[PDB]
């Protein structure tokens, strides 16, 4: 575990991160995709072999001996509101999970089902909300990443409020 476990916002590519884990915004197929999908597929192809998993889980596959968690966010354009709500928190729990198994001290994570999965809404506290329920009972340091300004200033507000 993390001596004291915290929450981090930066504002910059998850694939440059700083932990000793990332989790990928996968799609169920294990394809390259987009997005963070597509940033992650660059930097550790290797570990796209067998990522495939289905919405509401999460998939671990080695890069040499960094882990890449594969979790599956709904496509809001898919789902309805109540479906998607409980897939989304399903994926993070099954997140909270893997990042326990490895045994890290910390994880790098961006916001599940906020990009092109999120059916054109404003999704930043209902994903991050359901981040925060998942990963609350972990020690591990947890570091969110995102790309927006206004974002990152909500997440760190979001954060902050609750120390
Ligand atoms: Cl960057
Ligand atoms: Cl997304
Ligand atoms: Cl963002």
């Amino acid at each position: 575990g993390a001596m004291a476990p915290s929450y981090r916002v930066k504002r910059m590519d998850i694939a440059k991160n700083d932990e000793e884990c990332v989790v990928n915004a996968a799609n169920p197929r294990g394809l390259p995709g987009d997005g963070v999908c597509k940033a992650v597929y660059k930097k550790w192809p290797e570990s796209f072999k067998n990522s495939a998993t289905p919405v509401g889980t999460a998939k671990t596959v080695m890069c040499g001996t960094y882990p890449v968690i594969h979790a599956v966010g709904p496509n809001f354009s898919n789902y309805t509101e109540s479906e998607g709500d409980r897939e989304l928190a399903a994926a993070y729990r099954e997140v909270a999970k893997e990042v326990t198994r490895l045994g890290v001290n910390s994880v790098a994570i961006p916001l599940l089902s906020t990009g092109v999965y999120s059916g054109g809404k404003d999704r930043l506290t209902q994903s991050l909300n359901h981040l925060f329920t998942a990963m609350d009972s972990t020690d591990a340091d947890v570091v969110i990443y995102c790309r927006d300004k206004e974002w990152e200033k909500k997440i760190s507000e979001a954060i902050q409020m609750r120390t």
